[PDB]
C-alpha cells in the first residue's frame, strides 16, 4: 500500500515542517515523514520555545522577586516561586504550537507520515513506525531535514537525571541549590540565566577566551559578560573540563584546568548541564548505502539548489553547512522548494541574524570587528549608548549600546551589533538594511518613531555616517 | 557664556536663532552647531525640551509602563507563570517618582548637549522684534537683543481648550494635570478618544479607575489611523474594561458642591440627552500650534486659519530668513516629525536640499496591545483610487507572542495590486512601536512585499509576523497562518 509524492521531507523541525507546507502550497504532492510523537523538530519541542518561555518567566520572577517592581511602585509582600506551574506555562505554549503544525499540514494538503525515515531507493522513502509497521513513499524529489542532535563530551555520560543537556535542563523538576553549565555559548548562557534567576548558584565553565559562542563580536562580548557578572553569573573562561563523577550521595564533582596548562582544580555541585554543542543528525538514513558522504563534520555536502550528489536527493537546515539556527533552516527549505520548482535559489548567510535572550539580549547580523580586521576591509565605527535613548531611560532599564560597522568609501553598513533591550526584534529592521545594501547615511535619515528603542539604531548609524550623534 | 539667564543681558550676534527647545527646536539648535553656525537655542521654560519631554511623550510612556506591569502583577498574568504574591499594592507616590526620575535625567541631558554642541542657551520668552533680531525677555524683566542672519521658530503647541469647561488641574484636568493625578479616579471621564485621551484612559484603567471616553467622531485613535485597525483596537480596549461614547457631543460640565462633575452629552447629530458623573474630566479635544507673542503681525506673517505658520518646502516663512517647524508647521503634530524637520530646515541652511514625505512618518499608540502604522490606510488607497492587495497575519500565530502569553492583534500589508510595491503597514499588538521602523525603512526604498518576505528574520520574534504578512501580501498565503 504505498503512496506516491512529488516530494518527501524526512523530519518536521523548522526547516522540514516549512519547506512541506511551501511545497504543497506550489503544487507538490508532499509527505512530511517524522519520527516523534508530536511535529516541530527541536526548536519547538525540546529548543527555542521552551528556552524562550523559561527565559520570559524567569526575567518576570526576578523583577517581581527583586528591586524593579518596587522602584515603580509595585508594592508586593512575598514573591514566592511555584516551579511546577512555571514549567507548566511553558509546557502549553509547546503543546500549542506543535498542534498549530498538524493544524497546517491538514490545511494545506501535506500527508503526515509517523515513522522512522530511511531512503530504500533513489525515489523510496520507508517510515517503519514504533510497532515495526511499515509505509514505503514513491517519490520524485527527496528533501533531508534531519537536523541536529547534542554534541556529547568525551568521557562524561549524560543521563539526563544529574548530569543534563539542554533537555534535561529545561525540564527540572526543583532549583537545584549549585550548578555547573560546560559551555558558554548562546544556548548555556541563556540556561544558566533562567537557573541563576530562580535561585541557583550557577557557574559557566568555557575553554575559549569570551562568552557567547562563535561569529559574536569580541567588544560585545566583554561588555556581555561584564553586565552578566553583576547579575551573579561566574565564569570561568579559558578552562577546559578533564572530567566529571557521579558520586555516591548524588553531587557531582567536575575536575577542571585552565586551558593553556595547570591551576587545576575541582568543584563539586548538584546539576551539571553539558552544552558545548550540537551537531547534524544523520543516523540510519540509508546515506551510505547509497553513496553520499558525509563531511568531516557530519553534514550533507550540498550544491547551491540544496542537491546531493543525487541531484533528486536534497538536504536543508541544521543537518548541512551554515549557522545552526531555525530561521536559517527554514528559508534553506523555502529556497530548496522554489528551486524544485525551477526557480531561483538565494540565502545570504552574512544577512542571517543572531539572538540572545537574556536581559539584556544581544542580536547581531553582518560582520564583526574580527572579521572586518581579518579580511582587511577599512571600516568606521558608530556607537550609541542606550543610557541616552528616551525610551530606555523612560523604562529605568538602560544596559548597552547599538555599534554600527561602515565601509569607508561608500558609507555602506557591514555589521549591526546590539547589546541591551530589544536586540531580538531591533535586529529584524539591521538585517531589512544589511540584504538592501543600505548605507548608514541611509538608515540615519529614515524617520524612527519617538520615543522608541530603535532611535539608538538611527544614532549610531548617524555617528558611523556623519561622525556625530544627536543625542550622545 | 553658554547659559543666558537673568542678569545677562549684553547683545548677542549669531547665525542661527532657534525659538524653543522641544524635539523640532533642540534638535535642530545641536544639528546647526554642529554644521558651523554660531546659534542660540531660547527657552521661556525652566527646563529644556519641549512639550514632549516634560508634560508629553516621556512621562505619559513611564507610567504605561509602570501601570502595565501593576495590572500584569496583580491580575492574572503573573499567576500564570508561577510567580506568586501575597499582596500587591499601588503606590503611587513612588510610581509618580519614577516618572520625574525620568524627565529629570533627559532634561539635563540636554543641557549637557547644548554645552558640549556650543549651543548658547538664552532663557527667556522670545519676540521677533526685527526682520534679523530676536529679544528675549527674562524673568526679572531684563531684556537681551540677538541679531541674527536666520531665525528658527519651533514654539511648538499647547492644548486645545474647551468653551465652557475651564481646565485648572485639580478635578478638570489636562493631558498635564493627568500624568501628575495624586489619587487614583474611581470614575473617570476623557473628552476626546484620540491618541493622547486613549493612552491617559488606559494607564488610571489600569490602576482602578472606571473610565469613560467621549467621541464626537465615529472611531478611536485619532486622524488617518486605519478604520479596520481602529475598529479592532477599540473592541479590545472594551474588553480591557474601556467605555466608549462614539458620535457623542459634550454640552457642558458641572462642578457640583460634592466635587464630583456632571457631564452633560447628547448624539453629536441631536437627541439622546444623558448625563454622566464622574470624579475627574479630561479634556483631549486636541492640541493647536502656540504662537503668542511671539511678533508675527507685526512683521506680517499671517497665520492659516488653524492658527500654523505657512511655510514652503524649504521651511522658510513669508519671510525668507525666517523659518518654522514643528508642531507650529502643519502636518502630524508628533516629536520624531518636528526633529526630521529641524534637521533638513537647517542642512538647507547650509546649502543643502530640502525634502519630507509625510507618508513615510510612522505613528505609534503605546496602549497595550500597541497600535503603529506608516504609509497608506485603506481609506487613503481607496479614495485616491489606488488598486491595492491586503496581506494579514494573526499574533495568536506568532511563535514569540504565544510563548508570552501576549497574542491580541494583527500585522496589515497594503500592497500595490500590480507592482507589490509596499503602500502601508498597520500593526495592532504586541511590540508594534518598534516594529513599524523595520516598515519605515523599507518604505524609504520603494521595497516590495516580497523584498521583505525574502529577508530572514530571527526567530522566535514578533517581527516575524510583519514577514508573514508581507509574504501573504505577496504570494496570496503565509506559511504559519
Ligand atoms: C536549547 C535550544 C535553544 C535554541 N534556541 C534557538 C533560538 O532561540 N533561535 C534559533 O534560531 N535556534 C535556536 N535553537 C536551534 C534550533 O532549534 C535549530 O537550529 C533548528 O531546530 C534546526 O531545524 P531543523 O529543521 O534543521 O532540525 P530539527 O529542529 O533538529 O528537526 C529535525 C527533525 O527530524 C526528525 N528526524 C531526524 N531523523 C529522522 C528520521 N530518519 N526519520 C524521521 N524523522 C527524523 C527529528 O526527530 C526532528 O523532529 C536552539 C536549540 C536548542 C537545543
Ligand atoms: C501627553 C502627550 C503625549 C505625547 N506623546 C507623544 C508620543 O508618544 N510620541 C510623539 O511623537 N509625540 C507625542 N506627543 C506630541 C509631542 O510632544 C509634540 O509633537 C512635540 O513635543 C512637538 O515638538 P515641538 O518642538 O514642535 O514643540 P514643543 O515640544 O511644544 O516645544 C516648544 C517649546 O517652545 C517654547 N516656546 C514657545 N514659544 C516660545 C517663545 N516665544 N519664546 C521662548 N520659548 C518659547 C515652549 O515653552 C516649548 O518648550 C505627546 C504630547 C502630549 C501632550
Amino acid at each position: 500500500q504505498p503512496i506516491d509524492a512529488d516530494v518527501t521531507v524526512i523530519g518536521s523541525g523548522p526547516g522540514g515542517y516549512v519547506a512541506a507546507i511551501k511545497a504543497a502550497q506550489l503544487g507538490f504532492k508532499t509527505v512530511c515523514i517524522e519520527k516523534n510523537e508530536t511535529l516541530g523538530g527541536t526548536c519547538l519541542n525540546v529548543g527555542c520555545i521552551p528556552s524562550k518561555a523559561l527565559l520570559n518567566n524567569s526575567h518576570y520572577y526576578h523583577m517581581a522577586h527583586g528591586k524593579d517592581f518596587a522602584s515603580r511602585g509595585i508594592e508586593m509582600s512575598e514573591v514566592r516561586l511555584n516551579l511546577d506551574k512555571m514549567m507548566e506555562q511553558k509546557s502549553t505554549a509547546v503543546k500549542a504550537l506543535t498542534g498549530g503544525i498538524a493544524h497546517l499540514f491538514k490545511q494545506n494538503k501535506v500527508v503526515h507520515v509517523n515513522g522512522y525515515g530511511k531512503i530504500t531507493g533513489k525515489n523510496q522513502v520507508t517510515a517503519t513506525k514504533a510497532d515495526g509497521g511499515t509505509q514505503v513513499i514513491d517519490t520524485k524529489n527527496i528533501l533531508i531535514a534531519t537536523g541536529s542532535e547534542v554534541t556529547p563530551f568525551p568521557g562524561i555520560t549524560i543521563d539526563e537525571d544529574t548530569i543534563v543537556s539542554s533537555t534535561g535542563a529545561l525540564s527540572l523538576k526543583k532549583v537545584p541549590e549549585k550548578m555547573v553549565v560546560i559551555g558558554a555559548g548562546v544556548i548555556g548562557v541563556e540556561l544558566c540565566s533562567v537557573w541563576q534567576r530562580l535561585g541557583a548558584d550557577v557557574t559557566a565553565v568555557e575553554f575559549l577566551g569570551h562568552v557567547g559562542g562563535v561569529g559574536i563580536d569580541m567588544e560585545i562580548s566583554k561588555n556581555f559578560q561584564r553586565i552578566l557578572q553583576k547579575q551573579g553569573f561566574k565564569f570561568k573562561l579559558n578552562t577546559k573540563v578533564t572530567g566529571a563523577t557521579k558520586k555516591s550521595d548524588g553531587k557531582i564533582d567536575v575536575s577542571i584546568e585552565a586551558a593553556s596548562g595547570g591551576k587545576a582544580e575541582v568543584i563539586t555541585c548538584d546539576v551539571l548541564l553539558v552544552c558545548i554543542g550540537r551537531r547534524p543528525f544523520t543516523k540510519n538514513l540509508g546515506l551510505e548505502e547509497l553513496g553520499i558522504e558525509l563531511d568531516p563534520r557530519g553534514r550533507i555536502p550540498v550544491n547551491t539548489r540544496f542537491q546531493t550528489k543525487i541531484p533528486n536527493i536534497y538536504a536543508i537546515g541544521d543537518v548541512v553547512a551554515g549557522p545552526m539556527l531555525a530561521h536559517k533552516a527554514e528559508d534553506e527549505g523555502i529556497i530548496c522548494v522554489e528551486g524544485m520548482a525551477g526557480g531561483a535559489v538565494h540565502i545570504d548567510y552574512n544577512c542571517v541574524p543572531s539572538v540572545i535572550y537574556t536581559h539584556p539580549e544581544v542580536a547581531w547580523v553582518g560582520k564583526s570587528e574580527e572579521q572586518l580586521k581579518e579580511e582587511g576591509i577599512e571600516y568606521k565605527v558608530g556607537k550609541f549608548p542606550f543610557a541616552a535613548n528616551s525610551r530606555a531611560k523612560t523604562n529605568a532599564d538602560t544596559d548597552g549600546m547599538v555599534k554600527i560597522l561602515g565601509q569607508k568609501s561608500t558609507d555602506r553598513v557591514l555589521g549591526a551589533h546590539i547589546l541591551g533591550p530589544g536586540a531580538g526584534e531591533m535586529v529584524n529592521e539591521a538585517a531589512l538594511a544589511l540584504e538592501y545594501g543600505a548605507s548608514c547615511e541611509d538608515i540615519a535619515r529614515v524617520c524612527h518613531a519617538h520615543p522608541t528603542l530603535s532611535e539608538a539604531f538611527r544614532e549610531a548609524n548617524l555617528a558611523a555616517s556623519f561622525g556625530k550623534s544627536i543625542n550622545f
